[PDB]
């Protein structure tokens, strides 16, 4: 019927948001990697298979993507972050699951 919160803490709320930033990264023109900062929130809906959408807060780190860096890559002071607002689409019976990336803009 309509969307319903969900908590930014939920573990399985963070596990989407890390494979929606692995898709940001792989996507996205720039040739830094960026890092969530936070999950900004998070709803669900349950009409057709599970919808969840997240907004995320990211800013760019200094890991190039042409590279293998050596670890965490952290958040950089500039660091223009963005906000991504991000759907994931999960219909277990078609073993299916869809994450969109439906816009980033700065924030």
């Amino acid at each position: 019927g309509g969307f319903s919160t969900k908590d930014v803490n939920d573990p399985k709320i963070q596990a989407l948001a890390g494979k929606a930033l692995q898709r940001i990264n792989a996507a996205s023109n720039d040739l830094f990697q960026q890092t969530i900062v936070k999950v900004i929130s998070a709803k669900t809906q349950v009409v057709a298979g599970t919808n969840t959408v997240l907004e995320l807060l990211i800013a760019p780190t200094s890991c190039r993507k042409n590279e293998t860096s050596a670890g965490n890559c952290e958040a950089v002071s500039n660091g223009t972050k963005q906000i991504c607002t991000v759907a994931i689409w999960e219909k277990p019976w078609e073993n299916f699951e869809e994450i969109t990336i439906k816009e980033c803009k700065s924030a």
